[PDB]
């Protein structure tokens, strides 16, 4: 009944996709398919507000349209994922977060730094690492696994509170 505009942004195999159907079909998407829908809903009870979800689930590698900057800016909040075993997409967050700082003309958006694929060992992001990022950044860090579902609801449920935090909904 309230809704929000979730926007899930990182580099190509993070795992956007992945921990987006998690949410929708508690079902862990175990291969690529590059036809898969990008735009979702969700409703789910949030501190006991019926919440309408509109997710859109972007193309990492999408690369500039007037078209896809419209896209992401009717977004009110974003999660900005990496995987932990791949320090390339962590580093890439600088270049997401700029991207959504210039679509949306702001400072201060709404965003959670997402580490996805906790499942997976000998990671070679660290968790202090991701910390530290989310410091800088003043946003919250949260490790997920699209596989097992660790972490995912809290990652979704996270972002819609910082919406709150930054607006009136
Ligand atoms: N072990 C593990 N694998 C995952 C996890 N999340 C996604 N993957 C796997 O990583 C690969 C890429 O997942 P996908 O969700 O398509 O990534 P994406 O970021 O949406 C790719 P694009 O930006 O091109 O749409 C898939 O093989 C998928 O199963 C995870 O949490 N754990
Ligand atoms: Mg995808």
């Amino acid at each position: 009944m309230t809704e929000y505009k979730l926007v899930v942004v990182g580099a190509g195999g993070v795992g956007k996709s992945a921990l987006t159907i998690q949410l929708i079909q508690n079902h862990f998407v175990d291969e690529y398919d590059p036809t898969i829908e990008d735009s979702y809903r969700k409703q789910v009870v949030i501190d006991g507000e019926t919440c309408l979800l509109d997710i859109l689930d972007t193309a990492g590698e999408e690369e500039y349209s007037a078209m896809r900057d419209q896209y992401m800016r009717t977004g009110e909040g974003f999660l900005c994922v990496f995987a932990i075993n791949n320090t390339k997409s962590f580093e890439d967050i600088h270049h997401y977060r700029e991207q959504i700082k210039r679509v949306k003309d702001s400072e201060d958006v709404p965003m959670v730094l997402v580490g996805n694929k906790s499942d997976l060992p000998s990671r070679t992001v660290d968790t202090k690492q991701a910390q530290d990022l989310a410091r800088s950044y003043g946003i919250p860090f949260i490790e997920t696994s699209a596989k097992t579902r660790q972490g995912v609801d809290d990652a979704f449920y996270t972002l819609v509170r910082e919406i709150r935090k930054h607006k009136e909904k």
